[PDB]
């Protein structure tokens, strides 16, 4: 699915994203927007051989099991390819866990490098929430 924007914050806001851990919901917009840009079933290989899926890019070095990510975790318990369905539920609570894990969303490194010290309200600027 490719979501459109204010329907992607309102869908991160019902699963509570909105402030947690402190990141208002356009920093998780934006961060959606530039790893993904919003579509569910993006996929990308990083240089370690790891895979980025779904709409936030979550990895399989650490967090998901794709099978073919040699001495990898699977820290969020789960098979990489549910991080591509058109609910993003999986994802939203995956990234959860990652951003709770000491480094914040430094962990996505398109927020770092597009997202952090912008406005990021812009991003849910318009949407009825
Ligand atoms: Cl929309
Ligand atoms: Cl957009
Ligand atoms: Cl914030
Ligand atoms: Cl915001
Ligand atoms: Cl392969
Ligand atoms: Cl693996
Ligand atoms: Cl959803
Ligand atoms: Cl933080
Ligand atoms: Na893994």
């Amino acid at each position: 699915k490719v979501f459109g924007r204010c329907e992607l914050a309102a869908a991160m806001k019902r699963h509570g994203l909105d402030n947690y851990r402190g990141y208002s919901l356009g920093n998780w917009v934006c961060a959606a927007k530039f790893e993904s840009n919003f579509n569910t079933q993006a996929t990308n290989r990083n240089t370690d051989g790891s895979t980025d899926y779904g709409i936030l890019q979550i990895n399989s070095r650490w967090w998901c099991n794709d099978g073919r990510t040699p001495g990898s975790r699977n820290l969020c318990n789960i098979p990489c390819s549910a991080l591509l369905s058109s609910d993003i539920t999986a994802s939203v609570n995956c990234a959860k866990k990652i951003v709770s894990d000491g480094n914040g969303m430094n962990a996505w490194v398109a927020w770092r490098n597009r997202c952090k010290g912008t406005d990021v309200q812009a991003w849910i600027r318009g949407c009825r929430l």
